Parts: C-alpha cells; sequence; structure tokens
C-alpha cells in the first residue's frame, strides 16, 4: 500500500535517473568530443618547407609581357600563339623564364665567432618547375636545418648578368609549401605566394605552428599525401570535366597531350583558374591529420650585395606551436562513468552483478 | 566500551573525512576555477577591423602647425585661436585635415591567374571623424572579406594633388578598432595608433588573436557594445567633472556647444588628456567577453605608386588564435563529487538515502 | 563444486582487475603525465629585456680589421698583435669600440596628446661590456615600463661623430638577453644576436612568449639564475680544459691572467667557439622552469634622426602567452582512482575497511 508504493516509486526513480545519465554518457561517447592540447616543442633541427619562387602570372610579368608585345599582342593573348608551330606552349612558357642557370641556394646555419656564417652550399639545389604563374624554381629544401643560433636561414640567389640587353624584372612571387605535395607549387602559387621585390635583397623569418586534428567519424583525417592527391586529381579533372575538353597544359602533369588547339588551351586556362579559386567549396577531402602553418614575417638584411635576385628566409624561432585536437572521451572513460553512476545511484557493482547473475544459476 | 569505542571513533572519523572533503568541494564551487582553451578556427571570411587613420597630433603635425606659425603662433597655443570668430573650433580642427576628397579603399581578396588582385571597390568607403588627433579618416570596414590566398588586404589610398602650393604632410597614425564603438576612434586613437610614414607605400599584417572570458560573479564581463558604452561616458563625463567646467571640444559627442571661452576649450583638452591616459584604472568596468587583438606587423609592398598616401592592410593568415577562458567546474560535477566521495569513504547512495527516508517514515 | 567455484571464479576476477587497474594508475603516478596549461596574462609593467648591442665578429667587422690593416695583418690574426707590450689584448679589444661616450638610451611609454611622447631618460643608462663579439654595450633595462598604448619603446642612441677622419662601422649585432644572466652577454652574442643595419634608423617590436616547465623527477628544472651559473662554469672551465691551457681573454671572468702568450689565446679563443657552438649537448644542464621568448619582429620608423646609430625596441603587445607545464596527476588523484576502482569492482569503502578491522581486533 503506502510504504510498498513509495518503496516502489524511489527504486524506479533511481533507476530512471541512473538510465539517463548513462544514456547521456553513452550519447556523449557516440559523437566524439574534441579538445585541443597547445604545447611549444623545440626542436634543434628544423624541418624547412619547400619555398616555391614563381615569376608573377603572365598578365602582370615584365619581360613574358615585353615579348608578347614585341610578337604583336597584348597583355591577355599570349595563348593566341601556342599553337604556331615553333612556340610550341613548351616555348611560350619558357619566354616566361626569370631566372638563369646560376640559381643557387646556400643553408647558413651557424654564425661562429672567428670565420662567420658557416656557408653550406651542399644542399639540395633548386630545379626549375613549371606552374601557372610560368616557369619557376622550386626550392626542395629536403635536408633539416640544424638550429643553432637566430642565424639559420637558406639564401637563394641568382647572378644573373644584368646587362642592357633587355628589360630586366621587377618582383617575383614566393609560396612556402610542404616537402612533396605537387598541387601546392604547379596550381596554387599564383594565390598562396607573396609578391616581394627583387630590387632590393629581402629577408623572411618563418614560425612554424602546427595543427594536428584526431581521426574521427564525423570530421576525418588523411595523411600528408592522401590529401594532396585526391586534390590534385580533383583539380586535373574537373579542369577536363569543366573545360569539356581533353588536352592539357606545361603545368599539368603528362596525362595527355600539350593542347594543339588554341581554343582548348584556353579552355583548360580558363577552367584552372575557375577550379583553382574554389577547390576548397567543390572538394570532397578535409585538411589532413596534419596543418603546417608557416608564419611568415619580414626583415630587413644585413649586407648587400650585387645580385640580380637576392632572398634569405630566416628560421631563428626553434620553438613550434603544435595545437594537437585529441580524444578527450574515451571508451575507458565511458565503462568508468557507466560504472560510477550506477554505483553512485545504487549500489551495484561488478562484484554484486556477478553475485546476482551466480543466484540466478542458483 | 573497547569495541563500541573504537567503532564510534571509526565512523565519526570516515563522517568527518567526507564531509571535510565536500566541504572543500563545495568551496571549490563558490570561487568558480576557470580554465582555458585555445584553439586556431580557420574561417574563410575574415572579419576586418575598422581601420582609423589619424593624422599626427596638432604638436607633432606638420601643416596644422605650418598653419599656426603662419597666424603668428607656437605649436602650442592653437585653442588661443578658436574663439576668434571665424575660426570657430570646428574650422581650427579643420586645419589638421590631411587627406582629401579623393579618399577611397578598396578590397583585394583573390589572386587569379589572368586578371590579378580581385579589385573590389564598392565596399563600405571612408569617412572622415573628428579627434583628439584633429580631423581623421575612419574606415568602416563593414563587409567581411573572403579570405582566399595570402594575397587578401585593403588598400587605403588618396591621390590629393602634391602641388608646390604648400609644405604636405610627413606621416599618419593608424589604428585598428572594432566596428562600431565610438571611444575606440575619438579619444584612444594618439595613443593607441602606429605612426607610419606616408613617403612611401607601406603595407600592414594582421593576425587575429580572440580571448574570450567567461561571466563569473567575482569578474564579471560586459559584451561588446556595453563597455564602449562605459567607457565612453566615463571619459566624457570626467573631463566635464575633471575640468569642472560645461563645454565639448569636436571630438566629444553632441551633448553641449563648442567651448565659447578658450579657457575652457583648454580646460577640455587639458581633461581629455589627463583621463584618456588613466581612463583603465580610474574606471570601474571591465574587459569585455570578448577580447581581439591584432598582431599587426610590418613588412615591403610589392610595386611603387605616384599616390600621396598608399597603405595596404594584409590579412593573409585566417587561422585564428582563439583562447576561451570558461566553466571548468560545474554543479554538476560538485554533485558528482559529493556522491563519489560519500559513496567512498561510505556506503551511502541516493537509494539508501531514499531507503533509510522510508524507514523513518515507518 | 559448480556453485562455490564459480564464485570463487567471480571473486578472483574482480580482485585480479581491479588490481591491474590500481597497478596502471600507480604507474601513471610514478611517470608524472604533463599537460600545458596556455593563457594570455595581460601585464600593465611590461618586464623590458636586457638588450645586448654587440658590434660584428672581429673579422666581420670594418674598423678593426681596418686597423688590424693598417698594422700590417689580415682579418684573422688580430690575436698575432695581442702581446706585443703596448696593445695589451685589453687594448687590442678596446680596437672593436663602435659605439662612443655619448650612447644613452631612453624610455617612451606613453603618447599625449598635447606634448607627445613621454621621453624618460632617467631609466638605466647603458654600459660597455667585452664580448666575444668584442666590446659592446649592454642595455640594463632594470625598471619596468608602464604598458600604455602601442608606442612603449626604448630608443637607443649614439650620437658619434661621423667625420671623414676615419672610415665608419656599416652594421651591429643586437641580441635579447634576461637580466643579470653572465653567460647571455659574453659568450652568446655573437650566435643568438641579429645582425641589423645602423646606416638607416630601424625598430623592433617584441611579444613576450613565456613556457614554464614543472619541477619532476625524470626532467628536473631549475630556477632562472642556476641554469645560467651552471652553463657559465661550464663554458669557462671546458675552454680551459678544451684548451689544455691556463689563460683568458677579455669576456671571461677575472679567475686567471690575460694570456702572457699569442699561442694561449688563439687556444682560449678556438676552444671558446668550439664550446659556444655546442654547449647544448655537452653540458648537463636542462632548461629553467622559466622561459621568455621574445618574438623580435621587424618594422619600420615614424622620423629619421642624424644619428649615427639609432635604434627603437617597440613593445606594444602586453598580452603574453604564459605556456606552463604541469602536475596533472596529483597524489590526491591517484588516491581517489583507487577509491573508485575498489568501489566500482566492489563494496568496499574506507568504513568497511575499518569495520573488518574492528572485526579483526574481535
Amino acid at each position: 500500500r503506502w510504504q510498498r508504493a513509495l518503496w516502489f516509486a524511489g527504486v524506479v526513480f533511481c533507476f530512471g535517473i541512473s538510465a539517463h545519465q548513462i544514456a547521456m554518457h553513452v550519447l556523449d561517447y557516440l559523437s566524439e568530443p574534441v579538445a585541443v592540447r597547445i604545447d611549444f616543442v623545440a626542436q634543434n633541427e628544423l624541418r624547412i618547407p619547400e619555398i616555391t619562387v614563381c615569376p608573377r602570372i603572365f598578365q602582370q610579368n615584365t619581360i613574358f609581357t615585353d615579348m608578347v608585345e614585341k610578337q604583336g599582342i597584348d597583355k591577355m593573348k599570349f595563348l593566341d600563339l601556342i599553337d604556331r608551330p615553333e612556340y610550341d606552349i613548351m616555348a611560350v612558357w619558357n619566354l616566361s623564364r626569370i631566372f638563369s642557370d646560376n640559381v643557387s641556394c646556400s643553408a647558413h646555419e651557424g654564425s661562429s665567432i672567428i670565420s662567420g656564417s658557416y656557408v653550406d652550399p651542399n644542399m639540395s639545389q633548386p630545379h626549375l618547375v613549371y606552374t601557372t604563374s610560368g616557369q619557376c624554381i622550386n626550392i626542395p629544401a629536403s635536408r633539416p636545418l640544424i638550429y643553432r643560433g637566430v642565424n639559420t636561414f637558406v639564401r637563394i640567389t641568382d647572378s644573373q648578368p644584368r646587362n642592357l640587353d633587355e628589360v630586366r624584372p621587377e618582383a617575383i612571387q614566393i609560396y612556402f609549401h610542404e616537402h612533396h605535395h605537387a598541387h601546392l607549387s604547379r596550381y596554387l602559387t599564383g594565390l598562396r605566394g607573396y609578391i616581394v621585390p627583387i630590387a632590393n635583397p629581402f629577408a623572411f623569418s618563418i614560425r612554424f605552428t602546427q595543427i594536428n586534428y584526431a581521426n574521427r567519424t564525423d570530421s576525418p583525417c588523411v595523411d600528408s599525401e592522401e590529401y594532396a592527391a585526391c586534390v590534385e586529381d580533383f583539380i586535373e579533372q574537373r579542369i577536363y570535366e569543366k573545360a569539356q575538353v581533353q588536352c592539357r597544359l606545361p603545368y599539368m602533369r603528362p596525362k595527355l597531350p600539350l593542347c594543339s588547339t588554341p581554343t582548348d588551351a584556353r579552355k583548360i586556362f580558363v577552367a584552372t583558374d575557375d577550379v583553382i579559386q574554389n577547390f576548397e567549396k567543390e572538394s570532397s577531402c578535409k585538411r589532413k591529420c596534419e596543418e603546417n602553418l608557416y608564419i611568415v614575417e619580414f626583415m630587413h638584411l644585413f649586407e648587400r650585395s650585387n645580385i640580380s635576385i637576392d632572398m634569405s628566409v630566416y628560421f631563428a624561432y626553434n620553438y613550434i606551436q603544435v595545437a594537437t585536437e585529441y580524444l578527450t572521451y574515451t571508451l575507458r572513460g565511458l565503462l568508468s562513468d557507466i560504472g560510477g553512476v550506477l554505483g553512485l545511484f545504487l549500489g551495484i557493482c561488478i562484484l554484486s552483478v556477478i553475485e546476482v547473475f551466480e543466484v540466478v544459476i542458483f
């Protein structure tokens, strides 16, 4: 009656509250909550990024536009000349050449008190690579730089003889990309690169900031290469599927031949523009499990040099921010909270449950 | 005797230790502990700040001081000229004018592979605003910029004809303030602004760092607008209550007329200085629940322009630090810890407590 | 039989699982896990670092090398002249003098609206200090600057008469070190200092980032001074134990006399170099419990000055990152987890254990 009814009410209230708490915990585990731990991991060997050093886009280029005007065309219609038998799109995109052979990058690491800065010229030297911006040079930046001092830079240089044989370049475009993803160089160097003047010797400082996202069912992260591969394939195919044609331009990898018709070359170029502008939205990939963020700030330099193009990139800060989205609510945590709630709104343990099971088996 | 006494001692020891633990937890709840979670929230649309671009203070101004000397006064006593019938303090503070009509700011966002930076001149254009520094221009920066590339800037310009009709300005002062807080522009632009020369076309970069403080009884936070209203009202009334007079100067909002006596104008100016210097201490309000921190670092530019005043403000970094001081020890946390401690130094649950209550009711 | 055997199996399973959990918790406490809390502590009084402003290393020095060539030596063998009776290594290292007497540094903090920047020249003035780089000047930077505005700098200057009596210096070397740690200035100023030209008046901005490491058995942290003392002692004695000689050069503390033989002076200089490049490895100390990281970024200035050497160091950012590695698994945490696991896989409380003890005592 009274007593039994109230006892049943209380017991059912206890089970109801425990079940509601456990259900909320279970629903919390299904949607993995994520927190971020940010620490500064000082490393002695800095992983230098792979600098891309492009000229300004053909339209904004000085020397290439000068050649196009010499042939008698305006700053726009240089693709109305490629299928001319000798210009051979390869030789059109060789007219954007802003760097000459002598390009070489050194890797100064220390400072020394007798000799001076440790000039180490055996580091991976730069190679010329085609890009939407034209014909650039990619800085491999392969081996790591042993950070010792605030004077730890790679000094790119080019001693192109600047005699009055033809007008000479005004500025270049610098983009700091990651080791071996080919879409960063050949496509995204006209957008994400800094336009800086070669008239005077210009420097940089780079502080590295790394964001890491954990694998998670409702927000997955792919490794370094797989995102690059998916994005590059998307960009190359939709150029084809958005130009509704079949041919390529130097910045594309050798799938098909080189557009033996100017209208199709223009279609490819325009589709490239349209897809590169907004491949973040149209794509279906997500940021890597790592995310390098180079905080590139400028500086003045300590000495002049009569060199056509000069460039320093300082890495004086060896403490790198490391954000790491991580697993904050594990399955062990769920089981422990379930145990806590069943032992807090009750007296049930993992020994009483087995004891009742034993009683069931008589 | 022995056994009963020791049993009572043990029971009271357990009960007392549990009570001490619960009391410490309760006292931990009253003084809300606060932790901070720092994450990088990459946004595609950067919320550009409202740039204020003032000339140097009258004393340090070039052209205004030249006018004052022409009238036959020193670079301190220009307030001994305002109540002259025609100079009409408004027309005294129109002599600080460093910008001319033509002022217009554009918003380059993309980079493009043919055209170049996407010039979008339809954005909020700048308007002239009076300030303690004189007559300035405030950059509304209303619409957000769709971050795409590291070339995403708003370029302020002014093509004032620099003919030899009168000496021309040397430098300006830029202050980066939030959308619609009127105390920032009119008062705190002579203090918190960067003094940078207009001789050469200069550029800026800005990385946003946002600190969020949680509402908390012993350290409250007000929203964006309320703190600005508090500070502005305090600054304006104290100028009045610290000058012990009743009149205003152009930078103050239209409460009272324009100081038809030079001594009171000087009183107002001096009180304004003395209050803006130290309104942080005398005030009785606390920083917002949000706290935008623009990390303004300098750089060089990629192209010259024969324009009287030229300015770029780059926004190449979309990852923004977000510190969020938050509630770390909730009321549910206190209840669960109380349950844990009463079930760890005892065998009491919310089913045994109700059972004992039922036993009490017989 | 059946029932008793299964009951024993269940009881032993519960005991084993509880013991495994408790052992894992205990081993988790023995290897203290460490997490980092990063908050921005708005500080009104910025603790300015102790700037060291050295000339470039002797061989890279202009004026000192000019003197060496005048005496008839190359820019390497200036130590083949020290024990000449009058050059008296002290007077060899007085030839690197790049600053003249008139050196004085001010501390501008505010901006003001009438007067202008608050020049406060009574702050600690600079003194000349010997260093491997030569004869430098050290900026005491003793009192803190009351941060008020984005114009809070200490402007170093030197008005040495630049008449055509002798060729004049090209650049200096700036190194930002902590208040009273003597191994920084005298040894690590040729390595960790920025080489920046004096030709034009340059400015600096510095944002402070502080990393704190908690004292911990398997990775101890010493206070600010003890690490500096240990590193200085190691560097100075190894120079002696690595040069296998007994004498010193001006940058060393007055332990022994000044190397009255050039071969020993060269031995000391070479041993110095060799140890300073790699004292991080050979030493046996670890980073302090403090770690100040000055984020020195460059910029332009607001006004020229016909001064031989001019320098600003802006401190416009009062929000300082404070990473604090801390104790995440306390002893109370271990005890509470042990209680939770023994009350979750069992029904044991701290009252039932005492009850069983009482039963033992009959």
